[PDB]
């Protein structure tokens, strides 16, 4: 499946894509990075445009 991920930060802002079979498969890799930075951000699935919004 073709998906995208957008970050909404005040200091660090970017934009990357995500290509995985399911949402869980792609999440497994996300949870691993969540600790890498140890940030407290909130993820949101925007099915409206098939994009993942991250509002910290």
């Amino acid at each position: 499946m073709t998906f995208k991920a957008i970050i909404n930060g005040k200091t660090l802002k970017g934009e990357t894509t995500t290509e995985a079979v399911d949402a869980a498969t792609a999440e497994k890799v996300f949870k691993q990075y969540f600790n890498d930075n140890g940030l407290d951000g909130e993820w949101t699935y925007d099915d409206a445009t098939k994009t993942f919004t991250v509002t910290e």
